[PDB]
């Protein structure tokens, strides 16, 4: 268990960011590491085998806006990225989760299209494939899994913003409506701890939110608990140590640095670290610290 580190890739501070830092809880250090080949926004991080991947999202620069396709590889071995096959489509806004060694790619959007569209990559293959579609298309949409069973939660269909989520049930390739959130939110950080889907933050179409509140797959019901010190959307979010850690985003006035940590059994926030810049629109994900 010892040895891991938050990793934070991309994100937006008045362009899109090639940045890729890791933070170790254990001693506050933040490490700058190799940048990504091509910068993206609204990107997502997910980690299979000890390698990070950086999935989807948009380089906005001062010379254009180009939604990508892309997923990338960084080994922390080698401190090197290596592309990986592309997927059918860009996706920018996506959200990704990872059953049993596959990536899930989800949503997002390519110009003015918002995708239902999901697709599916296998590292040992190096191969994307097509699943069945979600019942909602959804941009800034937030994905996480749980008891190997994937959930999108939240987004933007192309006319609202939303509170609905749906679960994906892999053995019958089929995508069925969840118990809907309190709360619409595009943009919010969703994550798993013990036997619920968290969704903290995002944007309810009239303000960034501090709220956070979790659905127990179990009973079916979205609860809330304690809020974020900060309102933030389009944060970073990870789970480590039974812990959840939010990353940046967007107040409504700052790009955010800080890095808050949630303590389920406490129900308490805390402030834990502050990145080296603000951004928003990162990828995070966990794995072992480089060479
Ligand atoms: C070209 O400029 C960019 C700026 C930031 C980024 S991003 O990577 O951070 N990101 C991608 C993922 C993603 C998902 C949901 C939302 C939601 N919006 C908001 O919270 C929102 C609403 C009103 C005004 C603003 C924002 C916002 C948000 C962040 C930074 C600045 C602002 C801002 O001023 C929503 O639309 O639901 C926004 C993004 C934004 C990308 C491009
Ligand atoms: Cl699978
Ligand atoms: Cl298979
Ligand atoms: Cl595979």
């Amino acid at each position: 268990k010892v040895g891991r580190l938050i990793y934070t890739a991309g994100g937006y501070f008045r362009q899109s960011l090639s940045y890729l830092e890791a933070y170790n809880p254990s001693n506050g250090s933040w490490l700058r590491l190799a940048d990504l080949q091509v910068p993206r926004s609204g990107l997502a991080g997910c980690v299979v085998g000890g390698l990070l991947y950086a999935v989807g999202g948009r380089n906005n620069s001062p010379d254009g806006n180009t939604d990508s396709s892309a997923l990338d590889c960084y080994n922390p071995m080698t401190n090197q990225w290596s592309p990986c096959a592309s997927m059918s489509v860009p996706r920018n806004r996506i959200g990704v989760g990872v059953i049993d060694g596959h990536i899930y790619a989800v949503g997002g959007s390519h110009g003015c299209i918002h995708h239902s569209s999901v697709e599916r990559y296998e590292p040992e293959r190096d191969e994307w494939h097509l699943v069945a579609p979600m019942l909602t298309r959804r941009i800034g949409v937030g994905v996480a899994v749980l008891n190997r069973l994937l959930y999108a939660v939240g987004g933007f269909d192309g006319t609202n913003r939303l509170n609905s989520a749906e679960c994906y049930y892999p053995e019958r390739n089929e995508w069925r409506m969840i118990t809907p959130m309190n709360t619409i939110r595009s943009g919010a950080g969703v994550c798993v701890l013990h036997n619920c889907i968290y969704a903290a933050g995002g944007y309810d179409g009239q303000d960034q939110l501090n709220s956070v509140e979790r659905y127990d797959v179990e009973t079916e019901t979205w609860t809330f608990v304690a809020p974020m010190r900060h309102h933030r959307s389009a944060l970073g979010i990870t789970v480590h140590q039974g812990k959840i850690y939010v990353l940046g985003g967007y107040d409504g006035h700052t790009f955010l640095d800080s890095v808050e940590c949630y303590d389920p059994d406490s129900d308490t926030w805390s402030e834990v670290t502050r990145m080296t810049s603000g951004r928003s629109g990162v990828g995070v994900a966990v794995t072992m610290e480089p060479c």
